[PDB]
């Protein structure tokens, strides 16, 4: 990012499993989360904070000290997540209590550096505020993400709200042939099975790895432009919890090599809404949410504003052409087996950086 001494891409990757472990606590089935995107929003917040407040956020993001560096670093990653071959869509905003006019300097850095914006809003009228924020999110996500803010979360004390909506769009480098898509067994556990739409791709060379410590297999499915979707598949039907007790190892980079493989991957769609205040509190951000809070870089004086809520909403829709891809039309000219037919972890990487992570434990 800024080069005097990458370790921002690296900080996100270590942040990722910590976030996953927290989200698990409240999510009981499938989920999707972007630790990366949340991280860039919180970094925006951090820039408007001061003293121990801002320093804490820095500590938890295990982000770098210098502000030209932090800002430059985040500015670089965000600029690259726009490709000819794939696009990350984000609607990130920091809405602030009307009483305290947002400093123009902060609204500017939001746009110029952190791919977000900031705006004053009256939280008094709960439902108008909610609608306003949600309508903005809809316009910015082509109406794909709706009702992000539940007006019930708003109250007389709402001071600063972080909104973080996103979704990813990419094409498989080697798409699945839809003719071969069929209903097949998916084992949610030993005792229960279901029939769900499953896609099939044979005799392809994909990055593959057998992790012996984890008793799992890993497969990296390539997107056009260098992005990828990585599945972490336990060798045993009910082995997911095990992988989650060792969640750190599951996201670590491995010596993946191209092996000849057949793949059976269910189609899946997931929508998640994540309370990142809850997450960040367990990870070490305390001051910014309470009385000692210092958001004077955003507006007002110390103690006027606190971060009241942090809400991420995202979805993923996995199909034959890729993710959030419309049905096109295509034709082409003793393999390892990668049959994804029980619960698994997945994650999307771009240029070595994890963008999204999640799990599927249930399908229909």
């Amino acid at each position: 990012g800024h080069m005097e001494d990458q370790e921002f891409p690296n900080a996100v990757n270590s942040f990722t499993p910590s976030v996953y472990k927290e989200v698990l606590k409240t999510e009981k089935a499938n989920f999707l989360v972007s630790p990366f995107s949340a991280a860039t929003l919180l970094a925006l917040a951090q820039s408007g904070c001061r003293g121990d407040t801002a320093e804490e956020i820095r500590q938890v993001l295990h982000f770098v000290g210098d502000r030209e560096k932090a800002e430059g670093a985040v500015k670089e990653v965000l600029s690259k997540l726009t490709n000819e071959e794939y696009t990350l869509h984000t609607a990130n905003k920091i809405y602030v209590k009307t009483n305290f006019s947002v400093r123009e300097e902060f609204q500017k850095i939001a746009v110029e550096v952190y791919g977000a914006q900031s705006e004053n809003v009256d939280f008094s009228e709960k439902n108008d505020a909610a609608k306003l924020m949600n309508a903005w999110v809809e316009e910015q996500t082509q109406h794909k993400i709706q009702n992000l803010v539940d007006p019930e979360i708003l109250n007389n004390l709402t001071r600063v709200v972080l909104i973080n909506a996103l979704y990813f769009n990419a094409k498989w480098l080697v798409p699945f042939p839809p003719f071969h898509t069929r209903k097949s067994d998916f084992h949610k556990s030993a005792k229960e099975v279901v029939q769900v739409d499953t896609m099939y791709l044979d005799e392809q060379y994909f990055n593959y790895y057998e992790c012996h410590h984890l008793d799992a297999k890993l497969l990296e499915l390539p997107f056009k432009g260098g992005a990828s979707l990585t599945i972490v598949l336990s060798n045993q039907i009910e082995g997911l919890v095990s992988l989650e007790s060792k969640i750190k190892r599951s996201f670590l980079p491995h010596n993946l090599t191209k092996q000849l493989v057949n793949v059976a991957l269910p189609k899946f769609k997931i929508e998640s809404t994540v309370d990142f205040k809850k997450v960040l509190k367990k990870l070490g951000v305390k001051k910014a949410f309470g009385d000692e809070a210092d958001l004077s870089g955003i507006a007002g004086e110390k103690g006027d504003l606190v971060i009241s809520n942090i809400v991420q909403k995202s979805f993923i829709d996995v199909s034959e052409e890729g993710v959030e891809a419309a049905a096109a039309t295509y034709i082409p000219v003793s393999p390892k087996q990668f049959i994804v037919d029980h619960p698994f972890i997945f994650y999307i990487k771009v240029k070595g950086m994890i963008l999204f992570a999640g799990r599927v434990t249930t399908l229909n």
